């Protein structure tokens, strides 16, 4: 009942299925004239807020926050302004929608918002059906759900899975990779089905690798779940970032994938098919340390140190405050992540070293074991600073910059300029 009181932290575990409650809690924020911050996990959810808030006086920051008692923005848009030594904003209420996403900016924002609550500067409200620290693969739903443990193919099949296409309800299918989704998509369309592939009108199939691109608009009665995903994992005693998979997903991630169906109280019998078990052993995933780096470098009133939120403090391998940088170090760290589209972990390695954004030498002073290949198997090479064609070796290896042709291409454009 004291949601909007400074010092209060409140988790709201509404059944899935932004359009009803959030407009109301913002209204009382307006009547109380409390400076409110509304955080969204994705640009999709942020756009749905624009429609849901049309009768409200809310400032949306769809690109930057460089300047109305309610502010609405994405987690990343908040994290990156906090990386600058700038004017602190006394947000008295902080509301986070879908406070369960596990990208580093989302995690660090939870610890940031949770810190302002403990510091008595803000009231913090987290909204998610799967709060952090919950590990239940089958939580409550509005309508009853049919759970089925069964073998689900990852590649197209010519025998033994009649039940998939024999069901006619609109279906969402979570697959390990976009490559698998694209391959599967063509095989389902040659089978006569309508397919839509979500990536960076009702189809018979919607294929995606996560729930990030899915708004509340999506209408689906059945979910197939490979329950796997590739992840950026820390390897080699934590001095390299490698991509590994297909790995198991956590119980909350499977609960969120399953949460796409069962949203109607009137409709029972929605079906969720899965095979793989889940796993919570993910402390070696790089996103926790990347969340620490970000949070241990976001501006806070008083310059104080904050741990990650709740159970997410157990997952990070460092200790609160450990990844803080000097301001001159940090501005390269902020500039490299924001405008050069480089992984958070890698950008922190250059800032701890002391190099500068326009200097691209570190792309070259690396050992040959750090050399990057291509899809055809050859070793790529590009222009070093000064026009010298010198070989491409990162001083710190982060396999995210060479995961596909699109990655190392744009990583080369970073090396050349």
């Amino acid at each position: 009942s004291h949601m909007l009181k400074k010092g209060m932290t409140t988790v709201l575990d509404f059944h899935p299925g932004t359009r009803r409650f959030l407009p109301q809690i913002l209204a009382e924020c307006a009547r109380r004239r409390l400076r409110t911050l509304v955080l969204a996990p994705t640009r999709v959810v942020l756009s749905e807020m624009k429609e849901a808030f049309h009768g409200l006086d809310v400032k949306f920051h769809t690109q930057a926050f460089s300047a109305e008692v309610i502010d609405a923005m994405c987690h990343a848009t908040l994290t990156y302004r906090m990386l600058e030594p700038t004017r602190v904003v006394n947000w008295e209420v902080i509301i986070m929608d879908e406070a369960h996403f596990l990208d580093p900016a989302s995690i660090a924002a939870r610890g940031w918002a949770a810190h302002r609550a403990r510091a008595n500067e803000s009231a913090t409200i987290l909204m998610t059906a799967t709060p952090p620290g919950t590990s239940d693969e089958f939580p409550h739903s509005n309508g009853e759900i049919e759970d089925v443990q069964t073998d689900i193919p990852s590649e197209p099949w010519n025998t033994g899975h009649d039940w998939i296409l024999a069901d006619k309800r609109p279906t969402a299918w979570f697959l390990p990779s976009i490559r698998a989704a694209n391959v599967m998509a063509a095989s389902l369309r040659k089978a006569g089905k309508s397919v839509v592939v979500l990536n960076r009108k009702k189809p018979d199939f919607i294929l995606a690798t996560d729930i990030a691109e899915m708004g509340a608009n999506l209408c689906v009665e059945r979910v197939l779940d490979c329950r796997t995903a590739f992840k950026p994992v820390l390897v080699d005693e934590g001095r390299k970032v490698a991509i590994k998979g297909p790995l198991r997903i956590s119980a909350s991630s499977a609960a969120q994938r399953r949460g796409r169906i069962g949203r109607n109280p009137n409709r029972d019998g929605d079906s969720y098919y899965y095979s793989e078990p889940t796993s919570e052993n993910n402390a070696h995933h790089v996103c926790w340390l990347e969340a620490s780096m970000l949070l241990d470098n976001m501006e806070v009133r008083g310059g104080m140190v904050a741990p990650l939120y709740g159970v997410e403090g157990t997952k990070t391998p460092v200790s609160p405050g450990e990844m803080r940088l000097r301001d001159d170090q940090r501005k390269v760290f902020r500039e490299l992540v924001r405008n050069c589209d480089l992984p958070v972990w890698l950008s922190w390695q250059v800032a701890k070293a002391g190099l500068k954004t326009n200097d691209r030498k570190w792309c070259f002073e690396g050992p040959e074991e750090h050399e990057i290949l291509n899809d055809s198997g050859e070793t790529v090479k590009c222009r070093a600073p000064g026009g010298a064609k010198k070989p491409l070796r990162p001083r710190w290896c982060d396999e995210r910059v060479s995961s596909d042709q699109s990655a190392l291409s744009e990583f080369i454009k970073f090396a050349e300029g």
